[PDB]
Protein backbone atom coordinates (compact mmCIF):
# COMPACT_ATOMS: atom_id res chain seq x y z
CA UNK A 1 0.00 0.00 0.00
CA UNK A 2 1.48 3.47 -1.41
CA UNK A 3 0.85 6.96 -1.67
CA UNK A 4 2.36 9.35 -5.16
CA UNK A 5 4.89 12.07 -4.14
CA UNK A 6 5.68 14.65 -6.52
CA UNK A 7 9.24 14.68 -6.85
CA UNK A 8 9.57 18.49 -5.78
CA UNK A 9 8.63 16.94 -2.26
CA UNK A 10 11.64 14.36 -1.83
CA UNK A 11 14.45 15.11 0.47
CA UNK A 12 17.45 13.21 1.48
CA UNK A 13 16.44 10.77 3.93
CA UNK A 14 12.86 10.40 3.12
CA UNK A 15 11.53 7.11 2.11
CA UNK A 16 10.13 6.26 -0.79
CA UNK A 17 9.56 2.74 -2.38
CA UNK A 18 12.76 1.99 -4.72
CA UNK A 19 12.22 -1.20 -7.16
CA UNK A 20 9.37 -2.68 -4.41
CA UNK A 21 11.56 -2.44 -1.70
CA UNK A 22 11.14 0.35 1.38
CA UNK A 23 14.67 2.36 1.09
CA UNK A 24 15.96 5.95 2.39
CA UNK A 25 17.17 7.97 -0.07
CA UNK A 26 20.71 9.11 -0.07
CA UNK A 27 21.28 10.59 -2.93
CA UNK A 28 19.39 12.23 -5.97
CA UNK A 29 20.70 13.35 -9.71
CA UNK A 30 19.12 14.35 -13.06
CA UNK A 31 19.48 12.39 -15.83
CA UNK A 32 20.83 15.03 -18.49
CA UNK A 33 18.70 13.03 -21.45
CA UNK A 34 15.22 12.59 -19.97
CA UNK A 35 14.90 15.07 -17.30
CA UNK A 36 13.88 12.44 -15.18
CA UNK A 37 14.84 12.15 -11.27
CA UNK A 38 17.10 9.15 -10.00
CA UNK A 39 16.93 8.26 -6.55
CA UNK A 40 19.73 5.93 -4.77
CA UNK A 41 18.27 4.70 -1.71
CA UNK A 42 19.04 1.89 1.09
CA UNK A 43 16.81 -1.06 1.43
CA UNK A 44 15.20 -0.40 5.32
CA UNK A 45 15.46 -4.71 5.72
CA UNK A 46 18.13 -5.91 3.67
CA UNK A 47 20.39 -2.56 4.00
CA UNK A 48 21.20 -2.91 -0.05
CA UNK A 49 21.51 -0.16 -2.42
CA UNK A 50 18.87 -0.08 -5.23
CA UNK A 51 17.67 2.77 -7.91
CA UNK A 52 15.34 3.82 -9.56
CA UNK A 53 14.19 6.96 -11.87
CA UNK A 54 11.03 8.87 -11.73
CA UNK A 55 7.90 8.49 -13.45
CA UNK A 56 6.61 11.46 -16.02
CA UNK A 57 2.50 12.02 -16.42
CA UNK A 58 1.06 14.06 -18.21
CA UNK A 59 -2.62 14.37 -16.62
CA UNK A 60 -3.35 17.50 -18.86
CA UNK A 61 -2.50 20.08 -20.97
CA UNK A 62 0.86 22.09 -19.49
CA UNK A 63 1.05 19.62 -16.93
CA UNK A 64 3.90 17.59 -16.48
CA UNK A 65 3.82 15.61 -13.12
CA UNK A 66 7.03 13.65 -11.90
CA UNK A 67 6.61 11.17 -8.90
CA UNK A 68 7.81 8.51 -6.86
CA UNK A 69 5.98 6.07 -4.62
CA UNK A 70 6.37 6.44 -0.83
CA UNK A 71 5.15 3.56 1.95
CA UNK A 72 1.78 3.95 3.65
CA UNK A 73 2.78 3.76 7.23
CA UNK A 74 0.56 2.11 9.84
CA UNK A 75 0.34 3.66 13.85
CA UNK A 76 0.46 1.16 15.94
CA UNK A 77 -0.25 1.25 20.30
CA UNK A 78 3.30 0.13 21.99
CA UNK A 79 1.76 -2.42 24.99
CA UNK A 80 4.98 -3.17 26.19
CA UNK A 81 8.74 -3.16 25.06
CA UNK A 82 10.85 -6.34 25.19
CA UNK A 83 14.91 -7.65 24.22
CA UNK A 84 14.87 -5.46 20.54
CA UNK A 85 11.45 -6.24 19.72
CA UNK A 86 8.06 -4.49 21.17
CA UNK A 87 4.46 -5.79 21.61
CA UNK A 88 2.15 -3.37 19.58
CA UNK A 89 -1.66 -3.16 19.15
CA UNK A 90 -3.29 -2.23 16.37
CA UNK A 91 -5.98 0.34 16.57
CA UNK A 92 -8.88 -2.83 16.25
CA UNK A 93 -7.13 -5.05 18.71
CA UNK A 94 -4.63 -7.05 17.04
CA UNK A 95 -1.84 -7.67 18.64
CA UNK A 96 1.87 -8.03 17.51
CA UNK A 97 3.71 -9.89 20.12
CA UNK A 98 7.34 -9.29 18.55
CA UNK A 99 7.41 -6.23 16.19
CA UNK A 100 11.60 -5.35 15.55
CA UNK A 101 12.49 -2.00 15.80
CA UNK A 102 15.15 -0.63 12.97
CA UNK A 103 18.32 0.15 14.37
CA UNK A 104 18.06 4.38 12.58
CA UNK A 105 19.07 6.98 14.90
CA UNK A 106 18.49 5.40 18.14
CA UNK A 107 15.16 4.88 17.54
CA UNK A 108 15.39 2.26 20.47
CA UNK A 109 16.18 4.92 23.04
CA UNK A 110 14.48 7.22 21.79
CA UNK A 111 11.63 4.66 22.09
CA UNK A 112 12.52 3.25 25.55
CA UNK A 113 12.58 7.37 27.14
CA UNK A 114 9.00 8.06 25.77
CA UNK A 115 7.50 5.04 27.18
CA UNK A 116 8.66 5.33 30.41
CA UNK A 117 7.08 8.66 30.73
CA UNK A 118 3.89 8.38 28.97
CA UNK A 119 3.13 4.38 27.46
CA UNK A 120 -0.40 5.39 26.94
CA UNK A 121 0.16 8.17 24.10
CA UNK A 122 3.33 6.46 22.39
CA UNK A 123 2.63 5.37 18.92
CA UNK A 124 5.19 3.49 16.20
CA UNK A 125 5.10 3.87 12.81
CA UNK A 126 5.40 0.92 10.86
CA UNK A 127 5.98 -0.37 7.45
CA UNK A 128 5.55 -3.69 5.64
CA UNK A 129 7.48 -5.44 3.30
CA UNK A 130 5.44 -7.99 1.65
CA UNK A 131 4.66 -9.15 5.17
CA UNK A 132 7.00 -8.48 7.10
CA UNK A 133 6.16 -5.26 9.19
CA UNK A 134 8.99 -3.13 11.23
CA UNK A 135 8.84 0.04 13.02
CA UNK A 136 10.47 2.77 11.55
CA UNK A 137 9.34 6.17 13.46
CA UNK A 138 7.39 7.03 16.70
CA UNK A 139 4.70 9.50 17.57
CA UNK A 140 2.86 10.92 20.75
CA UNK A 141 -0.54 11.66 21.45
CA UNK B 1 -6.36 22.29 -9.57
CA UNK B 2 -4.23 21.24 -6.88
CA UNK B 3 -2.51 17.77 -5.37
CA UNK B 4 -2.72 16.06 -1.78
CA UNK B 5 0.49 16.03 -0.34
CA UNK B 6 1.15 14.15 2.94
CA UNK B 7 2.58 16.57 5.68
CA UNK B 8 5.97 14.34 6.28
CA UNK B 9 6.55 15.55 2.93
CA UNK B 10 6.52 19.19 3.70
CA UNK B 11 9.65 21.45 4.38
CA UNK B 12 9.94 25.52 4.57
CA UNK B 13 10.27 26.94 1.40
CA UNK B 14 7.30 24.65 -0.08
CA UNK B 15 4.43 26.29 -2.18
CA UNK B 16 1.08 24.99 -0.28
CA UNK B 17 -2.62 26.20 -0.65
CA UNK B 18 -3.53 28.50 2.54
CA UNK B 19 -6.81 29.33 3.02
CA UNK B 20 -7.77 28.99 -1.03
CA UNK B 21 -4.15 31.21 -1.74
CA UNK B 22 -0.63 29.77 -2.49
CA UNK B 23 1.34 30.71 -0.13
CA UNK B 24 5.34 29.95 0.73
CA UNK B 25 5.57 28.11 3.96
CA UNK B 26 7.99 30.21 6.25
CA UNK B 27 7.00 28.21 9.40
CA UNK B 28 5.81 25.17 10.60
CA UNK B 29 4.40 24.13 13.99
CA UNK B 30 2.26 21.59 16.00
CA UNK B 31 -0.72 21.65 18.16
CA UNK B 32 -0.64 20.36 21.02
CA UNK B 33 -4.22 19.65 21.66
CA UNK B 34 -5.16 17.99 18.43
CA UNK B 35 -1.29 16.98 16.48
CA UNK B 36 -1.99 18.67 13.71
CA UNK B 37 0.45 20.74 12.11
CA UNK B 38 0.01 24.30 11.44
CA UNK B 39 1.85 25.99 8.23
CA UNK B 40 2.24 29.96 8.33
CA UNK B 41 2.78 31.35 4.81
CA UNK B 42 3.34 34.50 2.59
CA UNK B 43 0.54 35.22 -0.47
CA UNK B 44 2.69 34.92 -3.54
CA UNK B 45 0.45 37.39 -5.50
CA UNK B 46 -0.47 39.82 -2.24
CA UNK B 47 2.15 39.02 0.05
CA UNK B 48 0.19 39.08 3.11
CA UNK B 49 0.06 36.12 5.92
CA UNK B 50 -2.06 33.35 6.01
CA UNK B 51 -1.92 30.07 8.56
CA UNK B 52 -3.94 26.84 7.74
CA UNK B 53 -4.10 23.32 9.80
CA UNK B 54 -3.11 20.24 8.25
CA UNK B 55 -6.38 18.03 7.59
CA UNK B 56 -6.51 14.52 9.42
CA UNK B 57 -7.84 11.89 7.82
CA UNK B 58 -8.46 7.54 8.72
CA UNK B 59 -8.29 5.73 5.14
CA UNK B 60 -8.30 2.70 7.09
CA UNK B 61 -7.69 1.19 10.55
CA UNK B 62 -4.18 2.20 11.89
CA UNK B 63 -3.62 4.46 9.07
CA UNK B 64 -3.41 8.43 9.74
CA UNK B 65 -2.58 10.90 7.52
CA UNK B 66 -1.74 14.75 7.45
CA UNK B 67 -2.03 16.34 4.74
CA UNK B 68 -2.14 19.52 3.41
CA UNK B 69 -3.25 20.93 -0.75
CA UNK B 70 -0.36 22.48 -3.11
CA UNK B 71 -1.13 23.61 -6.05
CA UNK B 72 -0.72 21.98 -9.81
CA UNK B 73 2.32 23.75 -11.57
CA UNK B 74 1.97 24.19 -15.17
CA UNK B 75 4.60 24.08 -17.61
CA UNK B 76 4.73 27.43 -20.47
CA UNK B 77 7.35 28.02 -23.23
CA UNK B 78 9.21 30.86 -22.81
CA UNK B 79 8.61 32.77 -26.43
CA UNK B 80 10.33 36.14 -25.72
CA UNK B 81 10.77 38.69 -22.41
CA UNK B 82 9.64 42.48 -22.41
CA UNK B 83 9.77 44.62 -19.13
CA UNK B 84 9.21 42.79 -16.34
CA UNK B 85 6.84 40.25 -18.16
CA UNK B 86 7.36 37.26 -20.52
CA UNK B 87 5.36 35.83 -23.75
CA UNK B 88 4.33 32.54 -22.68
CA UNK B 89 2.53 29.78 -25.07
CA UNK B 90 1.06 26.56 -23.50
CA UNK B 91 1.69 23.03 -24.87
CA UNK B 92 -1.23 23.55 -27.13
CA UNK B 93 -0.25 26.82 -29.10
CA UNK B 94 -2.14 28.93 -26.34
CA UNK B 95 -0.42 32.12 -26.22
CA UNK B 96 -0.17 34.13 -23.31
CA UNK B 97 1.14 38.09 -24.23
CA UNK B 98 2.18 39.55 -20.75
CA UNK B 99 2.94 36.64 -18.25
CA UNK B 100 3.93 38.25 -14.86
CA UNK B 101 7.39 36.76 -13.02
CA UNK B 102 7.47 36.66 -9.16
CA UNK B 103 10.27 38.59 -7.79
CA UNK B 104 11.71 35.94 -5.57
CA UNK B 105 15.21 34.07 -5.79
CA UNK B 106 16.35 36.16 -8.96
CA UNK B 107 13.92 34.33 -10.84
CA UNK B 108 14.24 37.50 -13.35
CA UNK B 109 17.85 37.16 -13.72
CA UNK B 110 18.51 33.34 -13.99
CA UNK B 111 15.69 33.36 -16.27
CA UNK B 112 17.09 36.11 -18.77
CA UNK B 113 20.55 33.94 -18.56
CA UNK B 114 18.97 30.46 -19.41
CA UNK B 115 17.05 32.58 -22.54
CA UNK B 116 20.05 34.16 -23.51
CA UNK B 117 21.62 30.69 -24.03
CA UNK B 118 18.86 28.47 -24.92
CA UNK B 119 15.56 29.29 -25.21
CA UNK B 120 14.55 26.81 -26.95
CA UNK B 121 14.28 24.38 -23.85
CA UNK B 122 13.43 27.11 -21.49
CA UNK B 123 10.21 26.34 -19.40
CA UNK B 124 8.20 28.49 -16.47
CA UNK B 125 6.29 26.85 -13.77
CA UNK B 126 3.15 29.01 -13.72
CA UNK B 127 0.37 28.68 -11.03
CA UNK B 128 -2.95 29.95 -11.05
CA UNK B 129 -5.05 31.70 -8.48
CA UNK B 130 -8.52 32.10 -9.58
CA UNK B 131 -7.62 33.70 -12.93
CA UNK B 132 -4.48 35.39 -12.30
CA UNK B 133 -1.26 33.50 -13.83
CA UNK B 134 2.28 33.88 -12.73
CA UNK B 135 5.29 32.11 -12.79
CA UNK B 136 7.04 31.20 -9.83
CA UNK B 137 9.97 28.92 -10.87
CA UNK B 138 11.83 28.18 -14.27
CA UNK B 139 12.71 24.52 -16.11
CA UNK B 140 15.41 23.28 -19.00
CA UNK B 141 14.67 20.44 -21.14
Amino acid sequence: QTVTIPCHHIRLGDILILQGRPCQVIRISTSAATGQHRYLGVDLFTKQLHEESSFVSNPAPSVVVQTMLGPVFKQYRVLDMQDGSIVAMTETGDVKQNLPVIDQSSLWNRLQKAFESGRGSVRVLVVSDHGREMAVDMKVV
